[PDB]
């Protein structure tokens, strides 16, 4: 599907690289998508409530804080998130239960394992402006990731 | 075998839990015990002495010091583990030979990897109050390990 | 084909131990060989001059500086690598392309893996001592390499 390296090619300047700290822990290697972005911190319930909707073409980028504390995506949340389709997800924080997610059919980056769920209250925000790794993400942009690394860009690419 | 995260489910507190600086090397993705406790440096004389030992149904904790100068477990030693039954090893410091440790029927965790091996000398202390990753381990504690983390706890579970 | 830890216990000081700074990007898990250094920066166009020559028997040893912003190889690069017999890559800096690196037959160490290209302005010297990860490469040093870890030595080690 994607190539990252082959578009930071093409595009130069008119992309964003996110700084290298993530891996991948997903059964697929490339996805992209546009995104919507989330807000939060050790707390998943919002990434519940976003990822019931259909999420073809989207990808869902969270601000989790880098916390490797608490585990944001388990098995249950990313069974959700294949079923309705969602390209991928870009985790600003941890993961967990890495044998179940590198058998799904979505991409999934982040920074760490950590066995510790996340609260589940609902706190955070979402459709905001948030910025790790040296980029900032608006809720609309375009990404596109694979084991190489990360990039962003307001219009699409192809 | 055992999943961690579910683990951290159930038993909420009762649950300790290791800061996220090891990876798996062993053949095993999983594994748990009852804990024995080594507290040495760049030295694995004592190792031998315990691995020569049968090991069914216990865990070897080691804590080497975060060295990543000088590997504590070797292809020779993890199969004199094997074959003394040992459930599998958790080194706070380094292994070596990491393809042959990959077939081995055997769980282990580490920091990293060096191809210098620690001297044999024998110096250390065994079944002593260790302490790394955020973590006090006491030979007799139970452990449990899978690619998402490490967790300890007092009494056995489930 | 070889087995770093080994080689440490035959011979011991004769051998530098490299810091654990690497990882292996590409198919081959071990490789060795008469190394050839070059040194440069964010710039892979003397690369592109040196891997045209035939490499078998030998190791490019690529002092980049350590930047993880700009890849000193690629796909396209080190398929040339594969094309003329070169044994190895061990590159101090970043590469691309991961999962082409994978498979192809040949030996690739580095230290992170960044989507934007290098420059192909072609600054840089070749055959100068260079130093990193503790250890200082001439030309004509010898570099054997594996999952678990990099060594260098003086004469040949067969």
């Amino acid at each position: 599907k994607y190539d990252t390296s082959e578009l930071c090619d093409i595009y130069q300047e008119d992309v964003n690289v996110v700084e290298p700290l993530f891996s991948n822990f997903g059964g697929r290697a490339s996805f992209g998508g546009q995104i919507i972005t989330v807000k939060c911190f050790e707390d998943n319930g919002l990434l519940y409530d976003l990822l019931e909707q259909n999420g073809r073409g989207r990808v869902l980028v969270v601000d989790g804080g880098g916390s490797v504390r608490r585990a944001l995506v388990d098995a249950e949340l990313a069974r959700l998130a294949v079923q309705n389709e969602w390209e991928g997800l870009v985790i600003y924080g941890a993961v967990r239960q890495v044998d179940d997610l590198e058998e799904l059919d979505i991409g999934i980056q982040a920074m760490a394992a950590i066995p510790v769920g996340a609260a589940g209250e609902g706190i955070g925000e979402s459709d905001v402006r948030v910025n790790f790794g040296g980029v900032t993400f608006f809720s609309g942009d375009h990404l596109y990731a694979d084991n190489t690394g990360i990039i962003l860009s307001e219009d699409p690419l192809d």
